[PDB]
């Protein structure tokens, strides 16, 4: 794969890792829809909203299979350790009009 998931479950926000690279939802966007990171980075999505959001990359994106993340609500967090280098787009399944991508070079 070219991501691992440290946590398949949605944590607490104030369990975000030290190092990690953090991307807020807020106001119905991703607040950072292009990020630029390294191989072996932590990304971790961190919702600050009332409504859920979560992060799906389709199949051959992240790996073979669909990547579709758990379901964040307030101050939950979501972590993928990205692996190799790529462009990785992403969206929200229950709302697709939000859109971002990770850049690992
Ligand atoms: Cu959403």
């Amino acid at each position: 794969d070219k991501a691992t998931i440290p946590s398949e479950s949605p944590f607490a926000a104030a369990e975000v890792a030290d190092g990690a690279i953090v991307v807020d939802i807020a106001k119905m966007k991703y607040e950072t829809p292009e990020l630029h990171v390294k191989v072996g980075d932590t990304v971790t999505w961190i919702n600050r909203e009332a409504m859920g959001h979560n992060v799906h990359f389709v199949a051959g994106v992240l790996g073979e299979a669909a990547l579709k993340g758990p379901m964040m609500k307030k101050e939950q967090a979501y972590s993928l350790t990205f692996t190799e280098a790529g462009t990785y787009d992403y969206h929200c399944t229950p709302h697709p009009f939000m859109r971002g991508k990770v850049v690992v070079e």
